[PDB]
């Protein structure tokens, strides 16, 4: 019944460079991903500082996301979520007016809306678009989390609403999600956890290691939606070193600064209050770097 | 240093049909003055400072400051954000709009370094030449303002003249006032207002004291007064309110409780934030009954 | 490496006038036998080994010990103990009276350094010559056995094999088997076994099979042999049945569900051990009704 | 209600050649008596309890009760378990042997209810006629005597007069003294002494006491007296010293403490508990330099 966008996903970057976003670059960055196996694109993300971005550079990376990917048959999932439900809905609108294929709505932070509160703000934000909606789970960033009732009841409810993407570190929700709504579209959050999400029956990732290894984390996912579960596992295996030490320090600063070691990026440039990483975990991330193959633009 | 210290009250912001209720606002800041109240905040975490739009934003902090006009109330304006050049913008706001200080919160969500804390507030700090107030809350940030960078932003910045702490850690205010005894500490937790009084804090920043600001501005000037025996005692009168008040997130609670105690019109309230569970709603109002709110 | 894999059963140890049960206890073992289940864990937490004393103990293995003579199912022993010359005690026991193998929980309550767990395990692996299991459970213990400790054991240790994992922490299985792929990592886990399982674990230690042994062998048996389609599906079943059995501290629900579903006595626990509240046994009571429990 | 408050000691347990060095137990203990301790706590958790024999538990008690015979210290014996008839069985040695009072630690990695704490403390009361103090220490256990409990307990049971705190919860220790001001709070925890303290504690059950015997009596006494300036000018002293004797689990870092002072011949503990790292025995010395060490 639902509209769905799934598979292999990656959480985009903002390049800066002088305190601007790096417009060639982000098209450059997402045609590299394209050309790597990725089935959709996440802009204006968490990963990619839309904290901290403003309106305009919102629209300019939705826009860029929209369209490299046309005609091809990579997706764009573009960040929606807010705080205040007003917020959200008018960026819901704005991901559609600009192309974007479905929404990611991280779940509230900071007012710690109530499971009741969690509900009306999604059905809101569900009722203003008519593209799909993923909700986002993140407890350890947001203080709240979406109950698996409240989940289920989104995705009963509400037309738009077909899954949630995870990054609790419980795998115990992810099997209570799958076991008493199985057609709901359970999405990785977490890169070390990308194979037992998916061997549970998730259909997807979105992910922050993509951004720097884009084939590993396209492999491993289209293995897992194909039950090769073992060659699935062994890229999983594999990627946990890179997995770990690209959350050494809060992501994106990991991650940014290792696509900038990659020569990926041109400039380790972030936007306050989010900064360079310490000198001892920028060697961590480039030794950790050094194990796994690079592809290049 | 310049400071803002004292019994403080995170104002409530009242709606009516889903807009501020500007003359309730005014109404209920000069009730907070008329109680013995030191200093309002406007525009906090207690005020749905999250989902106010920018003019409204503006129009809370404007009526606050008029409202202390000649009067030693001080405003102590919300200006926090997870974006410093959103925060430094917050805060020149409220400087030229006539705050006698910010309360800036931790940037939330985005998760800082230790390393970009300090970046952050030294930005806002070097933005304004008015009492900067640092706000620790953990458990709605998803980060944590260490003691070590609270103590180098106090000594670096000289706006920056202490922290509001809801961290529930008795032992992270002992460690802040033991390395650093001048820092201001301001109590960000009902509930242990006494403790974090008793053991060198200068104020409390309360939810409860929309409700009670008599018995908040009284427990707070007993224990800054050393008379230790006072304050504890309305402290552990205050405790089941005080407990109550966060049954639910708040404002949630505080903001049914006044309305049960008929000082707003409307339980509006902006989502995600909403109406209390029925079951929640009478237990603020059973626990209510215990104490002897005062009206207009 | 000598191991002991597939599916166990953590044993509840049944009373009667506050006296072990003896046929009971090897009425219980013969079913589970009867049922698939390759291993069964005697005197461990699920069998309130804290509060038996010497005497109990020690007839709980051996009639363990003697239940499962003539079949396939190995007796792996609880003994752990936060104290390391009893835990070596405990290991050299259960050895001289018959058991294959011995399950030791990471000492509790005294919080040993990584050092101190990899000295007080080397010891307790010295003392015997069967198959040594790691048991990390740091909601009981307060302390927690990190992945680089569990791997040095592992590869220092001729008699440890493996762990049995009940962290709720699927990061930390993909960390221990990504970096020592050799090693057994066993669920300890009941609602995530198939994750565990699916992720290269070659075990459960179970408590819903103590009521649903033949569901937790089929489901365990088909993950092992790569059924990983079957073996969820059964996981899905279970997990109602697998989060209500730990509706209060382990064993009170999944003993209520034994004495509901009529497969011992009487409802009796050691204190400080005690019945359930009346509201939890009926919602174990309500969660069982969709389950089909075997008899004798 | 019969009382044991004040100043006490939890007594680290000296081993010399893996055997308890007796002669060193008792002038360690003569010590705390010479330095202003109300009382002294044998065979506890800093005392290494765990990992004593049967002989060594009484021979420590004994040791102790002998020890402070003819002086105003009492002897606060060690006597919880996770097992109640075991703890029984130590609350009646205890009072046997001429312990003053007991305390007994909330049973650890069995994860009782609150209704199984309830029946288990009620039977350890009924088992002697000496005061009990109950110890909460989540971390470390696994549970937690809840607020209701621990004053049901209290009104319920003559022995039983307080509780003995260790969850870094000031509005926990609000929340026991507004509803329940007649018990006796006993701080369980070093850095939080004074807050503990100023807020009606009635005593503090110390680990750095072991050490600073005179600095803890001290801060003590001034905070019974209502002296809070001079007990919180002690506590803030003492923060640095307080910290890092938790830089691994206690009493690792204070065995190690009182061995670098020459108060003990032998840095030796019984495993799974050993020596520290290299750096933390550096930071441990490194703090230690700034802090007057009594002798004998
Ligand atoms: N910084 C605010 C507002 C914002 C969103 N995007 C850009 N600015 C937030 O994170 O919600
Ligand atoms: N909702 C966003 C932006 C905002 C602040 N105030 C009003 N809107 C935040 O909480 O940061
Ligand atoms: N109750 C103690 C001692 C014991 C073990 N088994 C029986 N008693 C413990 O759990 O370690
Ligand atoms: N080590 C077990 C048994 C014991 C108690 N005291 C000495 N041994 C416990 O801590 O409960
Ligand atoms: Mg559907
Ligand atoms: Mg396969
Ligand atoms: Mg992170
Ligand atoms: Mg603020
Ligand atoms: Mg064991
Ligand atoms: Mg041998
Ligand atoms: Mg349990
Ligand atoms: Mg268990
Ligand atoms: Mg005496
Ligand atoms: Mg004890
Ligand atoms: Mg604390
Ligand atoms: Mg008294
Ligand atoms: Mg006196």
């Amino acid at each position: 019944d639902k509209n769905i966008i799934i598979g292999a996903m990656t959480a985009l970057i903002t390049p800066f460079k002088n305190g601007k976003v790096d417009e060639q670059s982000y098209a450059r960055l997402i045609k590299r991903q394209i050309e790597n196996g990725i089935d959709a694109v996440v802009p204006v993300g968490t990963t990619g500082e839309s904290a901290t971005l403003t309106h305009e550079e919102h629209r300019t990376c939705i826009e860029i996301a929209v369209e490299t990917c046309k005609g091809t048959k990579v997706k764009v999932l573009a960040g929606a979520g807010s705080n205040a439900t007003h917020e959200a809905v008018g960026l819901a609108k704005f991901a559609k007016e600009h192309g974007a294929d479905g929404i990611l709505s991280v779940a509230p932070y900071y007012n710690k809306p109530t499971q009741q509160g969690l509900y009306e703000h999604y059905k809101a934000i569900a009722q203003s678009v008519d593209i799909p909606v993923l909700l986002y789970n993140v407890p350890g960033r947001t203080g709240c989390e979406i109950s698996t009732d409240t989940i289920i009841k989104l995705f009963r409810d509400c037309e738009n609403i077909y899954g949630v993407k995870e990054a609790s570190g419980n795998i115990d929700k992810c099997v209570d999600l799958l076991a008493h709504e199985p057609r709901m579209m359970l999405i990785s959050g977490e890169d070390a956890i990308n194979y037992p999400i998916l061997s549970n029956g998730g259909k997807g990732v979105i992910s922050v290691t993509s951004n720097l290894l884009p084939d590993m984390i396209s492999a491993l996912t289209h293995f897992a939606l194909d039950e090769n579960y073992k060659e699935a596992k062994k890229i999983n295996d594999e990627l946990y070193n890179i997995n770990k030490i690209l959350f050494c320090e809060s992501n994106p600063i990991p991650i940014k600064t290792a696509m900038y070691l990659a020569g990926l990026i041109e400039s380790l440039e972030f936007r306050l209050p989010l900064c360079s990483p310490s000198k001892e975990n920028f060697a961590k991330i480039e030794e950790v770097m050094k194990k796994y193959k690079i592809k290049g633009f």
